[PDB]
């Protein structure tokens, strides 16, 4: 009668079945060229990978009050608030104790490291949101390597543990996971389902920009404060950000991301797959 | 590093609450068997307190309550996203903090007694938000994943530091069962019958629907989960009638002779026993 | 099927549960020492009146929107609105397969006469109260005739064709029918005088409204508020449309002691229901 | 007595918007065989049509919809109370009406026929507003109840009166299922977006979903809410295409179709109810 | 620290971010202030009349309530009209005030019997309509021509109507009126010419798109046709209102 | 021109409404040193009286109060776009009548004291709406604009008219965070309920609490709320309670009334006034 293994892990069964794209996974596979980590090892540390991050998700998208996630209505919109946060808390522990195989003792210390730093972030990011303080842009990125940062450091810290590689690469995970945040950011007003970073009232790189490049208008403040469903709303801070400069701000600085990208990772051999995956999604500006 | 006050804050605001805590006062009855190494058993009782109230944080986002020992929920004032993320932190700061006991086997106990609490809380929300009401076997049985994770952390963790072999998780099992059905009983029969709005499967509740197949009242007040007055004071009315309080109490007074043999078969315990008589006085 | 009666029926012994004064089936017995009919029949006959009269309450609790019934949650409250609507409507026609027996030709006849007679006097109720044109003494009294005295008819018309009295007593079901409703909305002594939240137009309130040609707002909030009920209690006070009403009990009432001549068994509850 | 007016006056608003009618259409297609006397028939026709416009102001109350045939519902405009008691007056005038066929057999035949409509009915409501899904089987005996109870009333109390002796019960099941099974069917692949699913009922293609996976109980989950959202509403349907629900009804529904073309026969032919099975096969084309 | 400055005016910069400024004769060398004190109670007039009207979009662009909040915005648009006065204090003229005080009254009247017949679900006649109109449009062209007369001594009460080609503009963002429940022009001739249907429709305020197509069939329009070339008194001006005049062509 | 009773319908409601002659009264008790001609006080009570009755019409929106002197808000009833244009209408009739005061003075010193209103309203109004708490000294210059601008057009319109000359604007500033304070405390303490929480603005009890323990976000999160919730109000108000936020507010009122007195003494005493100041500080017993 274990059942009720299927029925505790629904929501997260629901989302696995939305595509996700695991570029993440395809990540982890870029990085086995520079690790090559035994393949039986290897496979656990993605399934943890996996399970910790659409986990995170699942949380994400009550937290941050989303309406949809990869184009299908997300887990608490149709499996409930409670069952969905039960569920995924229960796929975080489920981690740990995919983490307690592997046999070795860092695994479990590089875990809670890398998950207290992932509630970090992701707590700065609610924290800024909702008690309507703007954060630096400084403090936006730093945050940022905690919030992406955190996966990251698991999947390339727990494939380390069991690597003859010894180096220290951890300024491509930030340099990366700055990348694909602010990919995402900039991604997300630069275009149902529209602008829904604004209605989040969430503090995007871009708005961050125009918030602090023009300390002489508060609306972008106000237009997050709304928290509006409303198109034509949305359509005038797009046209506002475009007008202060700071889609142009978030190409400008992407391209540095991605310039310095390459550099690091050249400095740390070849690694092919990895920047055609690179190239692959910094096409969505040029 | 001043950010986690930021973070803490609703796990703070919770533990600022006048709490009893009376499962530390249980770890401390339990002390009596185990006289487990003060350094590790103060440790041991701030990991099992820690991960206790980051439960309650989520309990009450999932369970939608209003109060909670008299004071406002923490997502009733910090909001929802705040509290989870802050409680989910509490949780891994306990898988941190366990680390400091630097026994191999402290992980291994550590999570599945999580798996188990996450189990027992998912199957009550399953049951209660898919309107499936169970039996009451699946209650007992469910009862002891939900209230037995956190026991469990408390006396199993204490057991790697105990020259103590005995066994006492068919005491901590009767415990589990006469802590929570001692809470549904006094939730239904002492703000009022909150339970009823949550529309969750209480013992009581439980028994006054399988005692009596030929209705569905009960499910059908759980499924409305309603704030009005008149139809909870029905619904505590009929579930008095068919004699479901009796049941419920009955029952209660079973588990506690059950407990006071079990400790009896363990050595005996001047301590723990006055304070089951003491919770005991509320089915007086 | 099997079982399926009782979760068709749940609402409808949910409200039979409920301690009921049955001031019907005792007014039924009175008739009997007249009527003195057939055992046989008369059980039937005092099945079916109680169960289209019961299925009658629990549309009554969702047109009016009370709040409570018998003291209880209304069976809407409990259930749902649907599943109380299609239970009762079909108590209804299970009262219809109940009159099947008897074995009388005209008894279906009455049946329907005296149901589509109720609808016409709820009906208009209900146009009155939803739509805010206050009715006349007359209006109020001929409805009430057929609101109640439909449900009354069956009785004692459906016993009357078992039973070797060939009298009239129609007028005095018209008596008696009118002062069971003149008796109920007369009261009021929580649920404190739920009748002016629903926004109905009670007689009071009737006789309040033409009584001074200068309520109506009070009645059209369709207010919860214990004030607004109070002082809409002091505009009646004033208004005296209490005594009158009362007298008009006492005139209804008194006129029935003579009407009768006869019962003993109908007196006795003449005079204790009329004790209010 | 201008009073009927101000009672009937939902009633009336519901008989003035258009809507199938098509039940007259049935009656008259199975007076192919009947051959009922126009005195008789005319009555027993309007006293289905009545019955029925009654029966439908109810079922909106019962399934909580919001529009019939493109126009406001009854109760929208007129109010809870006054839909009710109308609807109730007009069923009571059904049986009037039917007490003029002069038949002793009609009225038990009545009462027994809209004994079935609302136990039908009850089913219905029950397992919708209870969270408990039924069988396929189960639902196909509530549909017989439910969508034949009518039926059979018309077709019955035609019965009454005709010299014909056939069995026609087989073939007034299987059109009955024709009907509940195609409206649901239309109801969902499509008027209103999924009014069905926002109603939460279990249609037959819903309850195909609900027992082809017993691993997801998302159907369950996406009908308890009840949401108006066109998204959830949209991603539904999504998944009942990639169960297979849609292929299924449509299975069923060809099946059910050929099963009407043969009994007809077995009962002669009806050149009219052919045609009106055709016409109604041209949904699922 | 005086930054709380820019606090209080930023809705109406923001409006300002978005123009008709007439000319006229003999104009004097410190019109300015009245170009610019114009300016000021017509951006401020605007602002309280979207919270009245409750629009939701000015010139293409977000109204200024829907950003900074109700609140903030009132509050900004009364503080500019006390600037405006305060501006008005300059000219160091005594009847500049009394000038001043009585055509802002007139605004407020006209403004105030507009959203009164709104409220209220009475329709008003084209006679109370002219006359309104001629308060609260007229009210701002008051203080503009009338203060600079006050240095003209070339000593015109002509009051041309504008809102009717706003009312046609709206209903000829789609008829943003019929949302409102305004009354416009062409609805109060319709209604008045054949008494029912276009009160019932404007108490709606609906939103709705398709009882909008409804409305705009129901014929009144042809009316609103109206047209005065009445100037002449005695260049651009003339230029002005040809220009303006196109709409209906 | 009748039409004039429907624009001041809801101005004409407010003055309805039994109100506390308060500010009136501070006016009468400082003619003692003004001394101001029947004639003109006249008029300049009449505009006070006029200016602070319309503010308040435009301060119940901006706070979206329900309940205004224990009566609904003008605009719950009449509507807010008509009570908007009631109280600027207002504005002006009040203006227009002062400038029957015919003083070259008079209309500069009005647009003055309008001007500091607005700023303090607005100063309010921003940091509840983008939820910055200020710092005491921030409140209390706020409060001098908000409460102070009616009170100056007072005494400074009667200075005009008057043979005093020595300086009180000291005294009206210590008067105004006396009355706010005292509104604000009386308005969180005792006898709906705590409306402020549920605007959400800073009153100083919530400010003192604010600041004095930086350790905990909880009352800016409560007023971020704006919650109608009682057991939420009561809590905060308990945890005001515990800071010591009140007892904080009670001792800087005292210490207020103290410089009061002091004021009134150095600038040749009073008795109207000093009698008034005490039954307002028996409040705060
Ligand atoms: O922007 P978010 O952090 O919410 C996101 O990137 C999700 N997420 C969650 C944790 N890290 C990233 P998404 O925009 O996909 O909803
Ligand atoms: O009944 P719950 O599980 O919600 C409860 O017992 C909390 N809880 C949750 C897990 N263990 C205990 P409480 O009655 O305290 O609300
Ligand atoms: O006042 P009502 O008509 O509702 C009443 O008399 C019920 N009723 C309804 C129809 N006939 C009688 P009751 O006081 O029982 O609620
Ligand atoms: O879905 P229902 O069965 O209620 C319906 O088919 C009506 N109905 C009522 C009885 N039988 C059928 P409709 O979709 O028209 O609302
Ligand atoms: O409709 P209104 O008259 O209010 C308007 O013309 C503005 N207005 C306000 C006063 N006079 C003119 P607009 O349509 O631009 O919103
Ligand atoms: O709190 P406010 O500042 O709005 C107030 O004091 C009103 N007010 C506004 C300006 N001056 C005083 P009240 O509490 O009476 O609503
Ligand atoms: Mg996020
Ligand atoms: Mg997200
Ligand atoms: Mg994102
Ligand atoms: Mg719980
Ligand atoms: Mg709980
Ligand atoms: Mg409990
Ligand atoms: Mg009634
Ligand atoms: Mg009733
Ligand atoms: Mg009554
Ligand atoms: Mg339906
Ligand atoms: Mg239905
Ligand atoms: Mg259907
Ligand atoms: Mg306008
Ligand atoms: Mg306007
Ligand atoms: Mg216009
Ligand atoms: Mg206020
Ligand atoms: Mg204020
Ligand atoms: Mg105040």
């Amino acid at each position: 009668q274990e059942t009720v293994q299927r029925i505790l892990l629904e929501p997260y069964k629901y989302l696995l079945q939305l595509p996700g794209k695991q570029v993440r996974t395809k990540l982890s596979q870029a990085f086995n060229h520079w690790l090559k980590v035994p393949e039986d090892k290897l496979q656990i540390i993605i399934e943890v990978t996996e399970m910790l991050h659409n986990a995170s998700l699942l949380i994400d998208d009550i937290e941050d009050n989303s309406k949809l996630r990869r184009g299908f209505p997300v887990a608490h919109s149709i499996y409930g608030i409670p069952s969905v946060i039960n569920s995924a808390n229960y796929v975080y522990f489920l981690g740990l104790e995919k983490v307690l195989t592997l046999d070795h003792q860092d695994a479990v210390k590089l875990f809670t490291r890398q998950l207290l730093e992932l509630h970090q972030g992701q707590g700065l990011d609610i924290y800024w949101r909702d008690n309507y303080t703007c954060p630096t842009e400084e403090e936006y990125k730093a945050m940022v390597l905690q919030k992406t940062g955190g996966l990251f450091g698991l999947a390339v810290g727990l494939m380390q543990l069991f690597s003859d590689y010894k180096e220290d690469l951890k300024p491509l995970l930030n340099t990366l996971g700055l990348f694909f945040q602010i990919r995402y950011d900039y991604a997300n007003l630069h275009s149902k389902s529209f602008c829904e970073d604004l209605t989040e009232g969430k503090f995007s790189f871009p708005t961050i920009h125009a918030i602090w490049s023009r300390p002489e208008s508060t609306q972008v403040q106000n237009i997050l404060r709304q928290r509006t469903e409303n198109i034509d709303i949305k359509k005038y801070c797009v046209h506002y950000l475009e007008d202060v400069g700071s889609f142009e701000y978030t190409r400008n600085t992407l391209k540095e991301l991605e310039a310095k990208a390459y550099k690091q990772i050249d400095a740390r051999g070849g690694n092919p797959e990895l920047v055609a995956l690179v190239k692959h999604l910094s096409k969505m500006f040029k």
